[PDB]
Parts: C-alpha cells; structure tokens; sequence
C-alpha cells in the first residue's frame, strides 16, 4: 500500500571518480544492486528509497 | 550533507516482486534499476537517504 522501500549496505566505498560513496545494498526481496548513497552511510546502515 | 536523487526514467510493476522496480539515472548519468514505492512515476525524482 503505502509501505516504505528500504535495502541493507552490505558494502561501501568511496571512489574518487564519484561524488557520492557507492553502496552495495540488499532490497527486501534479497537482490543487490550498487548505488550512490549520501556521505556518512556505511556498512550495516539502511538506506531508504523516497519519491521527493 | 549532498542528498542523493535520481530521475526515474523507467517503471514497471512486476507481479514477481512486492514493489515496483524503475530504472533510474543518478546525478553521475549512472542508470541503475531498484526498487521504488508504489506511486512513482515515470519522471519522478527518488531520494535514497539513510533511515
């Protein structure tokens, strides 16, 4: 309904050729994909996934 | 910090998952599929920020 998308770091890092920290993360459903995540998340946080 | 956004240029329910997945672009042209919440839309922005 209105439930909320959230997907576990499994892992992090900073590249230099980026400007955001890349992320690893696991969505509920158990599949991974890497993305952009803020500055200051790391391994073992949870990230959300909002519509602005 | 610099929040994190990405255009959602790409959306599709699949009833093989409990959420929508998009295609999205990231602000380095990156185009990545994840999962969004139900009601956005193609042309949306999302936010991945930690909870």
């Amino acid at each position: 309904p209105g439930k909320k998308v959230v997907a576990r770091v499994v892992e992090l890092l900073h590249d230099p050729a980026r400007n955001a920290p890349v992320a690893r993360v696991r969505f509920e459903d158990g599949e991974e994909r890497l993305i952009l995540v803020p500055e200051g998340v790391k391994v073992g946080d949870v990230v959300e996934v909002k519509k602005v």
